[PDB]
């Protein structure tokens, strides 16, 4: 960064936006300058899309093993760049050492996963109901894929989409979140060093409503995979319809963490603190609504607050043991203030926390909450967390399902019957028994239901999203036809 | 004859009592009075499906299979009734509606056969002491919106497979084929499916359809119809983040190379391009012949076209072609003929029309600017284009916004596979018709022809979702608070 | 008077030899049945072989149709099958009802799946190459079955094997020939092409051995004793035919201290003693946590005492019929004799008269008891007390067998840890050891056999994969190098 | 490396060591009989020690996450890439392979190891629909246990590594006994595994006689599965011996593959393809084109071109340079057998078009026409460079000759006609089949294997996993119910 300018990566070349316009990226930690970055426009997006389109047929037609080879090369370059990624995830994104280390380790597994699976994505040989007929189904890549990503886990979320989409023979136009441009540029550095053919991967840094919208509305883009807010997702889905492009949407969550009366209460509290407050609660599968059985509610709350008190908030560059960094910007702090203020004025009891300074915001924990609190009705993408007390499992489920979202969820209990009945009844795309709500592996179907979006990503589920089935037959006998009937 | 909605286990009038009269495309005679439903009727059906959903989804698959096998039994008793309505309401010939009914029987059976066998996955976990599996869950209430050309088989493919995996259904048939829809509801009623699991609402697309597409308790919409309609449904669906399956028609190429049995190729081409008056999404709509056999192919093709018998499809079992579905279709076919003549096309045969009947109009001296090369021609007007080699055949084949199916006729294994690979379509057939279709294969298109696949387990993929579930068997330490 | 079914014709053995089958209930005559020999077996095999190409080559939908026809016929024949399963096999009403219901589902399951068995389209590592994998039927399949559940076991094998385009030579157990003949009646009425299914009734060492050793038989699927299975496996090697072997079990039922003890006892009694314990997946070794052992044993014996043993023909509520023959009674006495001599405590049972046997329950057993070391295919059951979960698993696995198994507990961690640790082909949490569905992989590990049967798993056993490629470009070859 | 810093030893429980008895044999080159190395002559004790070492390593290897095992295999891949030249040198001098043959085997071996690593994490079970209420029903995949791996001498590296890598990937442990004519290749494999640091006992190498070490592996009660490639007779004996403990087997037993050539081909190309397919590695390939079947309309021109290219083949010391076409057969016993085949064909009236001479272990390709079905070279697997050409009148005839064999491994047809290609493919009785390519096409992840006398099972990628794992049905029942006994209740 001290020797290179941040730039777009289009058709194998690093370069400025056509207008030359730029923005200054600052750190959420202390407001210091990180870099000037492109402020691209529609012409830049169009150039990337055309580059991706022109590269597509050669990239889709080579054998899978050759695409796997490029991905293994990418993996090798990533391993060399780990420290650079960690550094930027911390200073640009505000992530602690432990968070960004976790993100980089997972990203390494994601890239490897995509490389591993490329050669093995199979179609099907079918039984034909007709005689003398061969009937099979091939897998084909969709084409040019737009990749639009958020700021909270910008590396791992970007690379899950990019690596798997590339593995099955799509080409890519990537637009990172405006708050995390340097992470996207480092990804382009990685891809360039790995030597992928020009145009196969393109980076365009610029405003969502401009560059993103051009990607979503362009006729040469076949598919858009998007992670962000539910409202943005709805807009993208609607704009995508104009050219009938398919979409993958992961739109956040208000995941329930349900704690029953038979748990190890102290472990439950330790687990709950991690699940609800890691990365300052800025995780789509954060445990955003904690739901506790009344028989252990008092000890659980005391214990949860006890460990929350221990959380160390600081400049995440200071050392490896900082627990929480800042939120990404001042808008998030203002929003978390609204959440706290709304809860207090509604009669909610603030057990602990509530202070903020600059972009830093302390955990703010509430009890005595009801369903009309904003922190029960909206995704709270920050460290404000309600605890709800319930009398039985039926109530646990009612509260857990009383949300527009449906991403993940978890139950803690040692009873196999209660665990399975609750897992079945909770309306979520993912569910975890005796673990955190944000469990994620590189090759499992990650995604939600209801307002949390559509589709699944991870391993072959990513492949399902960015390929199509192609039924092909061969008929080995001639036959007579019904018209003209006179014959 | 009076026809009604079927909502929550009950046949009933629309809540406004409004009705309208349906006439035969064959002679204009009255057929039935059918509902003109409104949004309130749609909402009632939707609420009934929603209320029925939990009970229907949570019984074992084998029970839903049992209901589908019942439906199969009832359908078998209603075959002749379905055939008559498909002919008098839809204009189909005996041979056509017989085929549709036989295929429909297979579709219902296929859905029943597969219900118990739709599997999730057990995964390898990257973590110790973790069980990691993926369940299949039904999406919920599914809207089913269908066209008029093959109103029975298209409807039942969607309805039977959607029900099989534990979805409930709100069904709105095309306005030109309401009685077929009503008969479907009769069959379901007699199979005794629980109230609200299946609902029929007959009404205008822009009113009843739009309510289905925009309602927040509908989880998915599967649609077959025009690409323009599909695009608008997709846009409306976005508001509540419901998913869609869209089959939006085609302009399929039929490619004929120089090594064929030319007479056979002509016979095959006539059937593929003009069955059901070409009113088929996978009709062979653009015929592409190699120069070396073109003259002989064209002569033979027109020869067999000339032999086609056009008549009242009620008359006997050997009528080849019936009428088009309405006068709007006839007017559109005239636009296509008008455009082709004005651009220098040579009208080898056909073009005569009377009432809703139309004699297949065949053109040569065609180029890429003709409307019949640029648009889906959902009727009996067909271009034959001559190409000099396989590269050109492929160039012409792909020079379309559509991408549903396609076919190549040749005995050469290399040319067959190379062409199949290069043609941009969701489906492709070597040495057969463009409209090949089986009950359990992935049917659907690319480009403007739509999104998703239907048929057997592919239908299940469309109307279920994956649900990752884990069990962790060991406790561990967490990274925050670090002071711990 | 029953007969063979060979190449579409019901006929008597070549020799005309026959023998008289009697009821295990009272020794009365049931029927005269064939005593077939080698040449009868060879005739059946040749018929199946000649029918094979035409049967394998029709579209799957045609075979499904025949199976749906067989389902129709079976539905009409339910009462006949139930009658014969009771009087020939000694089964109670409730047992043979269960068997007939499951058999209906088995036939249906095979018909449902016939059209849907898929191969794979692969990615090629080479340019211009199409690479796919087809499924092909193995060919003529020998089916050799036991006497305990002669209908459902036979029909699971027969229906699924037919579905994917194999032809069948079927030799039922000598103690249950009439059931096999009724199966042949059903297939004849369903009108399957001649030679596609064949029945030969005769002695295992004669008819069975010819099936197992014949050139034109491609596969044998066998259910019976481990010793017989080992013999069949050895004989099969001569012609390189594949086998499926289901060889019984000594399944553990593990009961932990957090259960509903009364419910566990009720479950245990059903699991361990239904059909007089003559089930491959019977709960044959009951393993109970010390904290609930006293109460469990008390309630278990209480329910055992309530079992009504009688002529199974009398009415629909007889709990237990007789064992299949005198040999079984004699073996059960050997098991009782050994347990007593080693210090076992006989809590109840042991009485026997004719082929009837009152369930003998032992405590104070150790690992050297024959009823802990061998499959006890009858109503003699040990209960073992353990101090903790590690010991429960140790005892559960201390067996040559590995078919099924079960744990009763409400603790999710304990249930899963034990499920993982027990060495068996199948396992069930909070249910009986002998759970079985038509479409699940049924089979064991260790001495319990090889392969899996049920739905598509049956299809895997009696088909093979066939890799086919098409190469669409020419290339240069490395020899001769000078070229 | 140097054949004379070579000692060759067993590899058991993480250590390289001598056989229990100290017994050894001398491995000589087929090229000139030169000494390559003293190698172990192990006995049953060494086999038992290896088996006990694998058994004791099993639980910890099977229980770690698949990703751990994949990591070990990726490490093996890294080490293999460093040893490529060493493997090529030993395949040539020990096995008689030409440069081009051993380069191909080493390239394929690299892909095989990588393939096994790639697939480890992705072998899935199934979640099922239960017919019962309140029941969860799933199927897990579990490794079989200790796996015996017994291999041949013709492609000793790639065949061994296909078996070893995939078997290790899904959590089995391995006892490996290489062919006695290719021990140094097996030792280099153990060196690779050792340098990759796999846990002790997970992989073991025992070098010794098949009827001693091999039979102990096949009969031992703690061995769960044997995967074997060799002669059909050996295979039959192994299958019989394995029955004693009910262990399962994978058997790839050779072939007599048909190469069918129709009248519409490019005849010159068909001849070039046929030469490569029928004679590469001196025809010592299980999927060699061993019976050439040609349509009478192109038979004369095909035979002339085929014999022309055969005559062009350069036979020489494979160590000489990179463009040698054919090396020696593996030993003098193979030359003697090929001589029997030639003599039997001459004596029966066969027309010897070219070749049939031999010197040392080098055998000159012998091509016959005017044969019939009673010729040994039509009735037996001819694992060497003696090849019959049969002329047929039509496709029905082509298929009848192609199927007139006890074997059924692979097959190929050359034609540009799609109907003839597909009809012939469907009709030929083989486990594998290739339209317009060589009979011995092989990829790392496809199901390789035969039918009839050619064996049982499939190896390659997920198909190797199917062979060395079992399905395990597990249920959870979430409701109590009433039971039918005691009925009084
Ligand atoms: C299972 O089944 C076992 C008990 O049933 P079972 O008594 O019927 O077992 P079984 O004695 O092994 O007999 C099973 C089947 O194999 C046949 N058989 C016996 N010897 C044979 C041979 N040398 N070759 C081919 N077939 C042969 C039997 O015919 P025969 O009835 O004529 O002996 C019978 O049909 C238990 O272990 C349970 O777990
Ligand atoms: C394939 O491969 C064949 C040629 O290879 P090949 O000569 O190596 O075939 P092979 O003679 O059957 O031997 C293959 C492997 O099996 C071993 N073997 C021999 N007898 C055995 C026994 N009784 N038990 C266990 N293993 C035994 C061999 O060891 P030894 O080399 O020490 O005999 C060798 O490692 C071709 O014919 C084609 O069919």
């Amino acid at each position: 960064l001290n020797i290179m300018k941040v730039a777009n990566y289009i058709n194998g070349e690093f370069k400025e936006p056509s207008t030359g316009a730029f923005q200054v990226k600052t750190s959420p930690v202390d407001g210091s300058k990180i870099a000037e970055v492109p402020r691209s426009g529609r012409e830049d997006a169009r150039e990337a899309i055309d580059s991706a389109f022109e590269a597509l047929k050669a990239w889709a037609n080579i054998p899978a093993i050759r695409r796997a080879e490029y991905l293994y090369k990418m993996l090798e370059v990533f391993r060399q760049m780990k420290e650079d990624f960690m550094k930027i995830l911390t200073v640009e994104g505000g992530g602690t050492y432990r968070k960004v280390w976790g993100e980089v380790v997972f990203t390494e597994r994601l890239i490897q996963n995509a490389a591993e699976l490329a050669r093995h994505y199979q179609g099907r040989v079918l039984q034909s109901d007709s005689e003398s007929t061969i009937s099979v189904v091939f897998k084909r890549s969709k084409g040019v894929v737009g990749v639009i990503t958020p700021w909270n886990y910008p590396l791992s979320i970007s690379m899950k989409k990019i690596a798997h989409t590339l593995a099955v023979g799509n080409t890519v136009v990537y637009k990172p979140a405006s708050d995390t441009p340097v992470t996207g540029w480092l990804i382009a550095q990685m891809v360039a060093k790995a030597g992928l053919p020009k145009g196969v991967f393109n980076l365009v840094i610029g405003p969502g409503p401009v560059v993103g919208e051009e990607i979503v509305t362009h006729k040469r883009v076949a598919h858009v995979t998007f992670t962000g807010e539910s409202s943005t997702g709805r807009e993208i889905a609607a704009k995508a319809a104009g050219t009938l492009k398919t979409v993958t949407l992961e739109l956040g969550g208000s995941d329930p963490l349900i704690i029953l009366d038979d748990v190890d209460v102290d472990y439950a509290a330790r687990l709950a603190v991690f699940a609800s407050l890691f990365h300052q609660g800025q995780i789509c599968t954060s445990a955003k609504r904690i739901i506790v059985h009344k028989a252990v509610a008092d000890k659980f709350i005391e214990r949860y607050v006890h460990y929350v008190k221990m959380l160390r908030i600081d400049d995440p560059r200071k050392d490896e043991k900082v627990d929480l960094g800042p939120l990404i910007n001042e808008r998030q702090v203002a929003l978390m203030k609204e959440f706290v203020d709304d809860a207090v004025s509604r009669g909610g009891r603030l057990l602990i926390g509530g202070r903020s300074w600059g972009n830093f915001f302390e955990p703010a924990i509430f009890v005595d909450v009801d369903r009309n609190f904003r922190i029960m009705r909206e995704e709270v993408f920050g460290p404000v967390r309600p605890i709800v007390v319930v009398e039985n499992d039926d109530q646990a489920v009612e509260v857990a399902n009383d949300t527009d979202y449906g991403l993940s969820g978890a139950v803690l209990t040692n009873n196999v019957n209660r665990a399975f009945r609750i897992a079945e009844a909770v309306e979520s795309g993912m569910f975890h028994i005796n673990d955190v709500t944000f469990l994620e592996e590189s090759h499992v179907p990650f995604g939600g239901i209801k307002a949390s979006g559509v589709g699944r990503e991870g391993g072959e589920w990513s492949f399902h999203e960015t390929t199509y089935d192609r039924w092909v037959t061969v008929t080995l006998r001639t036959r007579r036809f019904p018209i003209p009937s006179a014959l």
